[PDB]
């Protein structure tokens, strides 16, 4: 069918069927309180960590889907029904969900009353408030009984699904005035507790499960919504929960308003009780006022527009393909956003309980960010170096709620270390803030071993030099960017995830991706030498760049492709001479990108076989041909049914990489089908294929060898969105941050006439027009800036807060 | 305040409406294949390890509760139904469920159609046998469909529920004539495949989830029902499930049958593949023509019963009372062989997911198994010794599948070790077969490390002499049998378990009951010193159970009770000088059976004072008064409200001790009516209040302090199955193993007349008739055995595979 369609003017995508081919998402806040909330008003929330601080309860791979989340019933005569359609799930008049920046409206009628509910997390505020409005549409007078919902967790999510033998016992609430208090384990060790409270005197209430709902009955029909009014439960273990009731009449014509609000609150010892067993509330009272009117309201929900609306306008691209400004000006950007805050932790396929802020995942997330928010971006670097160990090597991922380092998905990912270098290059090189390298910063989360974070990127460097196979190449470890390329595993015990089973420390498997990482991001670390000073230092880090791209040109080159690796064995992988596997795609992306093979035609010829043998009308494929049998000496890779995941399926993530290279060989045309056939703008009428939100990238769709290609799976949190976003914005648009300032160097299809970008940059404005009236596809004949004619392709930094004219010709 | 009843003739308990106060379950299977069903057919199966084997998938605390299990839905013209009413949950002309031995009897009918189905794990056997029955009882031919339905889970239920990122691109399956095979990762590590067959022709099927039931709809209504015909789905990737339909044409009076097996299936890793991508089938056609007509499946059938009647006959009652007789003849035993197979591992509370089989709860299910099946008994106490390290600690548990003992628990447990002596003492005492204190036992799960069973009591004996604290009592560690006194840890972090979170190897914090555990089963540790031959280590030890039986007197008594420990600060626990806690159940029980102050009134004041301060209508709770605060100082105790778990929950399991100590001062009255308080077949009146299974003990009742007061939780995995069992049959009753035979000795109500006891002993059977002639409660005046007088109160040892009659006159 057609499920909806984008909004520019509103920055929304609408959603007109409720039933659509997946629960379609979005996400509510952005510093620390989180909503994750479905077109049918499904999901939950949580408080900087979701495994840790999770408010509300959810079951994911649930039956029917998508069951539990803020669940609003109006009860009118007997009938009732619910503003999403689910869960009650009976026919409205009308349906709509609008999905916008950091807000989410859904608007349900039935019988002449329309129900419409903003959800929201408004800035520097831990709750996610809730605008409901009702109105009669109908020509008679009605009587009807609202109806408020969600299910509370029990903090811990892990312990929550899985340790009912204590926490059916430990379930606590207060109930006072319109507010429903959770405070599980607040008598304990626990600072914080939650509320839910609506701004108007209430009916009735309930807070334990059974009460409200009927053990045998589902969400789809509450026995207390049945029957027309509230049973006032007092939750004592079991399954505490949030309801509300009003008793309403409504003229015809007559339209009534209301704040609901989840929040989350954490007290000071010194200010836990107000008496013996009863919390003290003066921190909620205060969140509560500060929006007890819809007026009040209103004035956030337009702060925080604005608030999107200021960090959108540092890139603003004007061009003559909607759909393409579409992905630029809004969508991608807010994608960015969302993947620096939440990693690859929470979503409807991440369960918010084994991932939190992944340290290879954040640092390429920086990527597609920095330019957003500088400050935070500079505070997460300084975050994820800190987990870094003293060898150089990292922990693979953090804590969210703490930002500890821990092993809980694996260790010795040797590509690791090499992202820290790359992130922090492309926030010098965006702020000019080199002052982020003198910062003290611990090793292994321990302040005792603190140095500079320009030291923390030395071991990086050489966390690489130090570990080199029998080709000079990198030894891959674990795996290298590919989780699934085990080559030091051997597992035969079905218990045990490759991620975190026994791999041995061996010297002879090696990553030609890796290799062509540290050619690339090695040039980063040279200059980075250089300012610090530090020439001898430039001088012995470019040597072992030099040796490592004469080691790839001599044993990582298979012909007419890029190898992908050594095996245990020593025996080659993502060659021709493989059975399967014979081409992967990592390697050839960044290779290419680092200038390899620019003069012989290897890179051309790579990336001409890569368009042989791993395209597809969905994206390029990780590799060719798909493993059909577990080749114990591959790991995890070879476990996949072929087509999915690692094993051949599209990695939207590494096609960015071969969207960037295609730029490096000056072919935009190319390099542009590569970004249209996976950007959501450019594939929205197969959203039943695709499957997952039409908005957003996901980070795996099913490759030429599945029978389900081209259904995506794990929608949202992928590298996807920073690493499109930096291919379009900088590789093929032309407008590239570095250290001396903004360099002009598109590389476009031949026959766009022009556009224009606008773009914030070191503390003024840069209006830039592109012509291209000879219609090629690479290289700049001249630019002048503010009317005179400049040399080189560096724009100057002006820091005078004023706009500045530059006219780029294509030549 | 009833929904079912006891059937003793069929040794079933009947629930005669779905809707149960909660669902009430069954177990499946005696030896590696198990299953849980409820009364609606709700629940799911597993090999030896419901972790790292579950078989089919089951949500736990969902809503509706109990959703998913072995579903079938009758198609009757549009009309569908289920025989277990849920999970269509339509209107039946009657329903009925039938719990028995190692079976569940499901019934239901709708318009005209009866159907039955008898669900039971065969006897060596790794599968679930689903005989089926179809009638029309009606006056006209119909034609129905009949759909089947399970949801596989995918091995591992950790995975399953949490790593949906990699786990919606796994499901694998295969379909073969009447038999759906799932074999997920069977392409890689796993050597396993799970099957769902039926022994007929089919007329179609569903292998995947979203195809049969639909995205946005419930197990309530699968479109594919709905809709009267299978969609034969093939499996992709997402939730694999298996479901056959078969048109049915029935005349008036007519009725069909059909046998569905839910098989387990292991290869050889040379024998895995049928061809390339093809499973090896062989040993699963074997399972399924095993049980293919009707006739094999009543005979297996008739073997599980005559399999159940012999185990229960080994100790049989007849008393004037049938509550009494049903608990002990049929359904105490019956829990007893549950809770030896499944420890604390799973139940609809225990999510079987963090609990193996514990070693201490391990040890204490013998006591009340070791009579049913003395062979595996035996091997049990091996596999426990082998996960003993060298300083005789232990750990906390061990895995089902590879019975390698763990820390996922906690360790450090100081009353651990001890147990293991009490198992062994009770099983020698039941069988005479001390030639297991010769076997060869590992330590550390490290056969280098092996040494006779012998050395492994000594090091648990001398484990508590080598650690005690400043008052000659024992230290206590993390904690004792109270897995909540927690007086080494000092927690003040929300995010970890008590259970796992670092505790200090305390020197000062004592336990007093372990001290009283440390006199009572010391003495067996004497006995057995005695027999090896080794008469000073026998008086060694003896000195040091002495010197503790004066370390309880000198520092554990407080005036009119016994202590419960002391804290990390030296400070009394469980005293009259605390604020809360004052008297606690647990060290009043073991130091009265420790037989200490019988003479100088103190075990006396003591129960008396448990009596004043514990007892309720419900049992006797935990401690007195309950804990209003969190005290950082005794740990997880404090964290529960009061009235529940182990803040002055009622722990069914520590009222057996109680019971005993009763018994020792000769109390019989009392002993008794403790003991009906909690026994099942006692309270069945009260089944509403209770709220779970009327048929078997449950871990905990909530306690006079809770608003829940009389509510049970943690329902058929507990060790009040085996010490209520060994309390009432061997302490009360006074039927009791000791080492040179059975020892007579009842401590009954006055006003009884009389019993029989026939008990089945070291090869012979005893009629054992009991006379109270002059209404005494304790004290054997005469005993003859077959005719002839004997004196003292041990019986013979025949071993002659005959009857004989004993008579016993109290007075």
């Amino acid at each position: 069918m057609k499920f909806g369609f984008f909004d520019d003017a509103n920055k929304e995508y609408v959603i007109t069927v409720p039933r659509t081919p997946y629960p379609w998402i979005n996400y509510l806040g952005t510093e620390n309180f989180f909503s994750l909330i479905s077109n049918t008003a499904g999901g939950y929330c949580f408080y900087r960590d979701a495994r840790l601080r999770r408010i509300t309860r959810y079951r994911y791979n649930n039956v029917p889907i998508d069951m539990g989340g803020r669940y609003f019933y109006i009860y009118d005569n007997g009938d009732f029904w619910s503003p999403g359609w689910s869960p009650v799930k009976r026919e409205l008049e009308s349906y709509e969900c609008r999905h916008g920046l950091g807000y989410t409206k859904i608007a349900g009628k039935r019988n002449g009353i329309k129900a419409e509910v903003t959800f929201f997390v408004p800035l520097n505020y831990n709750g996610e408030v809730q605008k409901l409005i009702l109105k009669n549409e109908g020509q008679d007078k009605k009587k009807i009984t609202l109806f408020s919902f969600i299910e509370f967790c029990l903090w811990n999510a892990y312990d929550d699904m899985t340790n009912f033998q204590r926490n059916f016992s430990t379930g606590e609430v207060e109930i006072e005035g319109s507010v429903i208090y959770h405070k599980t384990e607040y008598r304990e060790r626990r600072n914080h507790y939650a509320f839910y409270s609506v701004n108007a005197k209430i009916s009735g209430f309930d807070s334990d499960r059974d009460s409200f709902i009927g053990l045998y009955n589902g969400f789809d029909a509450p026995q207390a919504v049945v029957n027309g009014k509230s049973n006032n439960s007092v939750a004592d273990g079991w399954a505490p929960i949030a309801s509300h009731s009003i008793e309403i009449e409504l003229n015809p014509g007559e339209q009534k308003e209301y704040v609901f609000i989840i929040g989350y609150v954490e007290n000071k010892d010194e200010e836990k009780w107000e008496s013996k067993g009863v919390i003290n509330k003066k921190k909620a009272y205060e969140m509560i006022e500060q929006f007890n009117t819809v007026e009040k309201v209103d004035k956030a929900f337009e702060e925080l527009k604005s608030y999107w609306n200021a960090l959108l306008s540092k890139y603003f691209l004007e061009s003559h393909d909607e759909k393409l400004n579409r992905m630029v000006n809004i969508w991608n950007q807010y994608q960015c956003m969302v993947t620096f805050n939440m990693s690859r932790s929470a979503s409807y396929f991440e369960s918010g309980i084994g991932r939190g802020m992944g340290f290879r995942d954040s640092n390429q997330d920086l990527l597609g960010f920095v330019h957003q928010i500088p400050e935070r971006a500079r505070e997460r670097l300084l975050d994820l170096a800190a987990t870094q160990l003293e060898d150089g090597s990292a922990y693979h991922q953090y804590q969210p709620l703490t930002k500890k380092g821990n092993n809980e998905i694996g260790s010795n990912f040797n590509d690791d270390p090499l992202w820290l270098i790359l992130a922090t290059a492309a926030y010098i090189k965006e702020t000019g803030d080199y002052s982020i390298l003198k910062e003290q910063v611990p090793f292994n989360n321990d302040p005792s071993k603190a140095d500079t974070m320009f030291e923390h990127l030395t071991r990086s460097f050489y966390h690489v030099v130090n570990n080199l196979g029998p080709h000079g190449l990198p030894l891959i470890g674990r795996a290298d960017w590919n989780d699934c390329l085990n080559l030091n595993c051997f597992s035969t015990v079905p218990d045990e995830s490759f991620q975190t089973t026994t791999s041995k420390d061996g010297k002879v498997a090696e990553s030609v991706m890796i290799a062509g990482m540290f050619v690339f991001i090695g040039k980063d670390y040279v200059k980075l030498c250089e300012y610090m000073g530090l020439e001898e230092e430039a001088r012995k880090a470019q040597q072992h760049i030099d040796a490592m791209k004469e080691a790839i040109l001599k044993y990582g080159y298979d012909g007419e492709w890029f190898l992908r690796a050594y095996d245990d064995f020593g025996r080659k992988v993502g060659s021709k001479e493989n059975e399967e596997g014979k081409i992967f795609i990592e390697s050839q992306g960044f290779c290419v990108m680092a200038e390899i093979g620019l003069e012989d035609g290897k890179a051309l010829k790579a990336l001409d076989s890569v368009k042989k043998y791993l395209d597809t009308p969905y994206g390029l494929v990780l590799q060719n041909p798909a493993f059909t049998r577990y080749y114990i000496e591959y790991g995890e890779i070879s476990t996949y049914p072929p087509g999915y995941k690692e094993n051949a399926g599209i990695f939207c993530h590494n096609n960015a990489w071969i969207i960037c290279a295609e730029t490096v060989v000056g072919r935009g045309d190319m390099a542009f089908d590569y970004y249209r056939k996976i950007a959501p703008a450019y594939i929205e009428d197969v959203s039943d294929i695709h499957k997952l939100e039409p908005y957003v990238y996901a980070q795996m769709v099913a490759g030429k060898d599945a029978k389900r290609h081209g259904e995506a799976k794990n929608s949202w949190l992928t590298g996807t969105a920073a690493w499109n976003f930096v291919a379009i914005s900088q590789w093929i648009l032309g407008v590239k941050p570095d250290y001396d300032g903004l360099k002009i160097d598109p590389c476009i299809p031949k026959a766009w006439d022009g556009y224009k970008v606008t773009r914030y940059f070191r503390g003024s404005t840069y209006e830039i027009t592109v012509k291209n009236p000879n219609h090629v596809s690479k290289g700049v004949a001249k630019i002048t800036v503010d009317g005179n004619e400049i040399s080189g392709n560096i724009l100057p930094v002006f820091n005078d807060g004023k706009t500045h004219k530059v006219e780029v010709i294509m030549g």
